[PDB]
């Protein structure tokens, strides 16, 4: 009745002579197949499949062996025993950009079953030559199941087969749109991290086939079948340079351009929601794509975006008024990513000037340059939700500045003299916020941390000429008292207050700063009175959070390694007064406590963590360090240890 029933109903499946008592048998372990899942799948599968190779050609026999596969794949609690909206799922989760939020041994079973030999998956790759719209779209589902579960299997058997990515592409332009719906989620899989599979798509025109239904769905209004699309074209391009150039070189350029442009090029009013927002977003992530960094053609794919109108249109969406927040910062980066290290996309950006709007806030019309804007956004569009649109503006500045110093040395010059020309006169200055007290700076800590990054941006030691981009900074004059002695105080009268980012920024800096640099370390030693200060401070009972105890010790300690007998402080000397209070023993196993038990043992060695940073129990990103101090600690944690023990 489950064991009398099944094993008979699986016998007349293979043994009937006549195809309908077949068939017929089928139709009765279908009826099984959802109380009995696993009893079926363990008597009936080989012999399903048997006769599904048998009875290939007869439509009513696939069409129900095709079902009760499909309702076998998974113990489904849900209206659908096949458990269709489960496997789209699978195929966006898996392969697809920005998803929205089961399987066991037995789903396994089939899937293993499915591709013991390439015998079956050829078989399902030609159901698609039948007149059966039902056929064909069970087919791409089943496949969809298989490659959710034996991705490498099912592949290797479908390149094995030649026609089958041409036939699968084929599906794009089956007359039933459902059928060239699930085509393109089976595509999503099937392509995804196979540079094989991404070849054989580039052959089939399928970037104008896609964008053309892109723009037949609506383009960015267009719901889950656009972000398909978008996600299909990306994983085509995905760490594939060819694929990439051929799109470029392709006519595909003018149709991102439009599909980009649809919120800014409006009339009327374009209104978002969640899914527009994600269309955009992996349509400008497709342009960051062709612009792989640390790749050949970079430059020559950079220079190929910047033939086209695509920097203005991502441009005008960064600076546009009513984007997205979740969109601003997208925009942003990927201007980054045109933008960087490319000398014509580099002058081509100094030249543009935009609106002046704060995205930060809850009438003249004056224009200021983009990296005047940029600066502005970073250091004063302090918001809960402008943290994302603050990272992307420092990111773009850094790719606008990245390998070109006539830039750096010049936008320094010009930075000073603004700072120089409010003492010669008696916002977007990086000098103003490094140098002087501001009052509220806690309400604001980030401007700081913005700050104090890009400064050790420009001070890279590997910058070529970074020697002259320190002096300019080291000689800057505020009252007669040069920056490392202001920054010095700043620092010390920082300590004391309540937020914990400010030290931390004020701390690594002077660290990266003195650290190399014996005119440095000289400025920072020619006023004991600092020395002082935070030699007492180092001596706190630490009320269990110590991360700025160690910082603090670790600057004297850093300051010690490039002492020299020529420092207004002399290295000998000097020693003596850090070695006979803080001690050796305490101070290597306070560098020791900074790695292994602070906020720098909390970092997060994922290059990209600060685009989708932690929120703390403030609202506030968890952000303490910046990436560069974090490489010349890791990159020289010896030496720093080191420093006091030597001697």
């Amino acid at each position: 009745s489950v064991d009398e029933t099944i094993p008979t109903l699986c016998d007349r499946v293979e043994n009937s002579t006549l195809i309908s008592d077949r068939r017929s048998a089928v139709l009765g372990l279908k009826a099984f197949s959802r109380q009995y899942r696993e009893s079926v799948i363990a008597s009936g599968l080989k012999p399903l499949l048997n006769t599904l190779k048998r009875d290939y050609m007869d439509e009513d026999s696939v069409k129900a062996i095709l079902e009760t596969i499909l309702i076998l794949f998974i113990r489904g609690d849900g209206h659908d025993d096949l458990t269709r909206g489960w496997i789209s799922q699978q195929s966006r989760l898996q392969n697809g950009k920005y998803p929205s939020p089961q399987v066991d041994q037995f789903s396994l079973w089939i899937a293993d079953a499915l591709t013991q030999s390439e015998d079956l998956i050829h078989l399902l790759v030609e159901f698609w030559e039948i007149d059966n719209f039902h056929i064909r779209l069970y087919t791409i589902q089943l496949l969809e199941a298989v490659m959710a579960t034996r991705p490498l299997k099912a592949r290797s058997a479908l390149i094995s087969l030649p026609t089958s990515i041409s036939t699968m592409v084929s599906l794009l332009d089956d007359m039933h749109e459902p059928i060239r719906d699930e085509a393109i989620l089976l595509l999503m899989a099937v392509v995804n991290d196979s540079p094989h599979v991404q070849k054989l798509v580039a052959f089939e025109n399928i970037f104008e086939r896609l964008f053309s239904i892109i723009e037949e769905e609506g383009g960015l209004r267009g719901s889950l079948v656009v972000n398909d699309c978008l996600s299909l074209i990306n994983n085509i391009l995905k760490y594939n340079t060819s694929n990439q150039t051929l799109f470029l070189e392709t006519g595909n350029l003018p149709k991102l351009a439009h599909l980009l442009s649809e919120p800014i090029s409006q009339d009327e009013v374009f209104f978002w929601n969640d899914q527009r927002i994600v269309n955009i977003n992996t349509a400008l992530d497709i342009v960051s794509l062709t612009v792989e960094p640390g790749n050949t053609v970079t430059t020559k794919h950079q220079n190929a975006l910047l033939d086209s109108s695509v920097l203005m249109v991502v441009l005008r969406l960064a600076f546009f008024h009513n984007i997205p927040k979740k969109v601003r910062p997208v925009a942003l980066l990927t201007a980054a990513n045109m933008v960087r290290s490319n000398e014509h996309a580099q002058l081509e950006f100094s030249k543009i000037d935009v609106p002046y709007f704060d995205p930060s806030l809850p009438g003249p019309i004056k224009l200021i340059p983009v990296v005047s804007i940029l600066i502005n956004w970073m250091l004063y569009a302090n918001s809960v939700h402008t943290f994302d649109t603050r990272v992307a503006c420092s990111r773009l500045l850094k790719a606008y500045f990245m390998d070109n110093f006539d830039l750096q040395r010049d936008f320094l010059l010009k930075q000073v003299q603004l700072c120089n020309n409010s003492t010669n006169n008696v916002k977007a200055n990086l000098f103003e916020v490094l140098l002087n007290y501001d009052a509220e700076l806690n309400l604001n800590p980030f401007k700081l941390f913005f700050t104090t990054d890009i400064f050790m941006f420009f001070f890279q030691q590997d910058h070529k000429y970074s020697e002259e981009l320190r002096e300019i900074t080291r000689n800057v004059t505020t009252g007669p008292l040069k920056a490392i002695q202001t920054i010095s105080e700043l620092l010390t009268t920082s300590l004391t207050a309540a937020d914990i980012r400010i030290p931390i920024s004020y701390l690594t800096f002077l660290i990266y700063w003195l650290f190399g640099d014996f005119k440095a370390t000289n400025d920072f030693l020619s006023d004991k009175s600092v020395i002082k200060s935070l030699l007492s401070f180092s001596y706190q009972i630490q009320d269990e959070d110590v991360t700025i105890k160690c910082l603090v010790t670790m600057l004297l300690g850093v300051a010690y390694e490039f002492s020299s007998k020529e420092s207004p402080f002399p290295r000998k000397e000097y020693f003596e007064f850090i070695t006979k209070t803080l001690g050796k023993d305490n101070y290597a196993s306070r560098i020791k406590q900074f790695k292994k038990d602070s906020y720098f043992s909390k970092v997060d060695m994922n290059e990209d963590s600060i685009l989708t940073p932690e929120l703390d129990e403030t609202g506030l990103p968890k952000v303490y360090f910046s990436t560069y101090f974090i490489q010349l600690f890791n990159e020289n944690i010896y030496r720093i240890r080191t420093a006091l023990s030597h001697d």
